[PDB]
């Protein structure tokens, strides 16, 4: 039975939440308050979705995020503690609030404050890969992995999230090249870029645009081979590649001066241009670099996820009814 809600106005924005959530305090831009979950004891983030049914793009996005977060159940992936609306019927349904564990800092804050030890990088990259094995096993590709999409607490425990520094800096070259298809290993490229930055304290590929971005990448990994050229479906992309002055692959050891050679070797297996040859998250977890963490009995996979549902062509009112149903059917986690 519906809980008692209380209204209050914060940061230019209304908030109507169950009395279960106390001491709401804004933490920025939808928009988010920190709160105390009186029921469970936990500090929470309550995210109020921004104009969730504004358009078919917003309505679909709202549905997709709710559906996904409800399905994510893993230590290294953001999970849903609660989802609510102050509306007591579909007819008055306009607002969606998502609740998750409050997060202190993102990886940016840790590397922008420091440069990390190899021990610390092992543990953080291990966890990103473990969460990705899970996400990937559900046939979900993150596509926007970057330090700010990684929450890290005081215990160095890490969770992958998607909050929505350029995204381009962490993006696999095939995305720069507007490839229509791409596999799960686009996310491995990003982990490669993140791990590099954590080990050196510098953005590996700080491109100013997409062409510059490819320039900086090819400078390290070398221009495509004849085996890779054969795999390019775009006549226009294919021409551009063949028009380049060949650059050789660099020796990563000669670039990541001082880093652990196993870290370097792992980077060599992640930052491969041919994505068919890039290491997968599950193979990565078994690399010698993660020897002290890797446990094949404790790196679980996800239940299968149906992406067709969020991809349909429906009316705003229909996405809205579908989102309402997802709110109503929420089953909370065990505390
Ligand atoms: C926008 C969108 C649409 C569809 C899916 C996602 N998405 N996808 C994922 C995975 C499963 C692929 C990794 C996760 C999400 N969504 C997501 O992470 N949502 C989310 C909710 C709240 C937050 N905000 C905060 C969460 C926790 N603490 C915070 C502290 C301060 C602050 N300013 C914000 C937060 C960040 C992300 C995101
Ligand atoms: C200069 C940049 C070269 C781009 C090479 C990226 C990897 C190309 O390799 C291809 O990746 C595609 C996307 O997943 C897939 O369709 C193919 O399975 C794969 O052969």
């Amino acid at each position: 039975e519906r809980p008692t809600f209380y209204r209050q106005e914060l940061n230019k924005t209304i908030w109507e939440v169950p009395e279960r959530y106390q001491n709401l305090s804004p933490v920025g831009s939808g928009s988010v308050c920190a709160a105390f979950d009186t029921k469970t004891g936990l500090r929470v983030a309550v995210k109020k979705l921004s104009r969730p049914f504004q358009s078919i793009i917003h309505a679909k996005r709202t549905y997709r995020e709710l559906r996904l977060l409800k399905h994510m159940k893993h230590e290294n992936v953001i999970g849903l503690l609660d989802v609510f609306t102050p509306a007591r019927s579909l007819e008055e349904f306009n607002d969606v609030y998502l609740v998750t564990h409050l997060m202190g800092a993102d990886l940016n804050n840790i590397v922008k404050s420091q440069k990390l030890t190899d021990d610390h990088v092992q543990f953080l990259i291990y966890q990103i890969l473990r969460g990705l094995k899970y996400i990937h096993s559900a046939d979900i590709i993150h596509r926007d992995l970057k330090p700010s999409n990684l929450a890290v607490n005081e215990d160095s425990e890490l969770k992958i999230l998607d909050f929505g520094v350029a995204t381009r800096w962490y993006r696999a070259p095939e995305i720069m090249l507007n490839w229509m298809h791409y596999n799960q290993t686009v996310d491995i490229w990003s982990v490669g870029c993140i791990m590099a930055e954590l080990l050196t304290g510098r953005t590996l590929f700080p491109g100013t645009d997409h062409i510059d971005q490819l320039k900086l990448i090819l400078r390290l990994v070398g221009t495509p081979g004849a085996e890779l050229l054969k795999k390019i479906s775009s006549e226009s992309a294919r021409n551009y590649i063949q028009s380049l002055t060949q650059m050789p692959k660099m020796n990563f050891a000669n670039v990541f001066i001082g880093a652990n050679p196993l870290a370097v070797d792992l980077l060599e297996k992640m930052l491969v241009l041919d994505s068919d040859k890039r290491i997968t998250a599950a193979q990565a977890l078994a690399h010698a670099y993660f020897a002290q963490y890797h446990d094949p009995d404790d790196e679980p996979v996800a239940d299968p996820y149906d992406q067709s549902l969020e991809s349909r062509d429906l009316l705003i009112d229909e996405w809205k009814s579908l989102t309402y149903d997802e709110v109503i059917s929420f089953v909370p986690p065990p505390l």
